[PDB]
């Protein structure tokens, strides 16, 4: 109720598409809070986060009752994967570790709230005008945009990002903060390669036996040795043996501080 935005306080620029998802489009929007704000509007045309508040977590501006609409802050620099892949951008190894640290802090907050993300990947993190990373694609903002990285379970209907998933998640379809810890390691490997696709020579069926063989993503050329050790710990076959997000924040901030 205290999340509701009056239709007169919002303009959805339906001709200005930010992105096309499975459950609906994200459009540019104008919102009157009495300041006029540029925002992003998620339509749920096919078919809790209000209490979440952390600088590295995507916040909910509100919902427009009126097709239901989800009003979110606007992210000037879009998703993290396309930002780092853009050949005209010049991030340094420090900028990239800085991004990883920011994601670890947002995930540390979410894990404390006992919230399991289930789809942590560089494509699911956003960058605002201050280059503040916001973990996104969760709660009311959850959706599938890049369908080539997902298998839809023919029984549950669950979207499964096979190449970001923990070995136990691939075997059971069960997701925990520790399987989110595994995806964080793949996300750090995405940062260090500037958005290369993970396991390009391994097809989605051969991935389980690949991981069972103790095989893992290889060290990217400009990845510092301690940061690769941090990735390797995220990918231990035993969920309990993996670091917590609190331990990842401490380890990564110490690596970031050596620069
Ligand atoms: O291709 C894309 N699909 C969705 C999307 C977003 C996005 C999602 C979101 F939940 C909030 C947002 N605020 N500003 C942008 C934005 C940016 N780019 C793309």
């Amino acid at each position: 109720q205290h999340v509701v935005i009056g239709p007169s306080s919002l303009i959805v620029h339906f001709n200005e598409v930010i992105g096309r998802g499975h459950f609906g489009c994200v459009y540019h929007g104008t919102l009157l809070d009495g300041k006029k704000i540029h925002c992003a509007v998620k339509s749920l045309n096919r078919i809790i986060m209000k209490d979440f508040s952390h600088p590295n977590v995507l916040s909910l501006l509100g919902i427009c009752l009126r097709s239901p609409l989800v009003v979110l802050p606007y992210m000037k620099h879009g998703d993290l994967r396309n930002f780092i892949r853009n050949e005209t951008h010049n991030p340094t190894v420090k900028d990239l570790i800085g991004f990883g640290l920011q994601v670890a802090k947002g995930m540390k907050y979410l894990a404390s709230k006992k919230f399991v993300h289930r789809d942590l990947a560089a494509r699911n993190c956003m960058l605002d005008e201050k280059f503040t990373v916001k973990v996104a694609d969760f709660g009311l903002a959850r959706d599938m945009y890049d369908k080539e990285y997902y298998s839809v379970h023919n029984k549950t209907g669950a979207k499964l990002p096979v190449k970001w998933m923990a070995l136990e998640s691939l075997q059971t379809q069960k997701f925990t903060t520790k399987s989110d810890v595994w995806s964080f390691g793949v996300l750090l490997w995405e940062l260090m390669t500037r958005g290369a696709p993970p396991y390009p020579d391994v097809n989605t069926f051969d991935i389980t036996v690949y991981l069972l063989q103790g095989r893992r993503l290889l060290q990217p050329e400009y990845c510092p040795d301690p940061l690769y050790e941090v990735m390797l710990k995220c990918w231990h076959p035993k969920a309990e043996m993996r670091p917590s997000f609190s331990e990842l924040v401490s380890r990564i901030s110490a690596i970031f501080s050596t620069f």
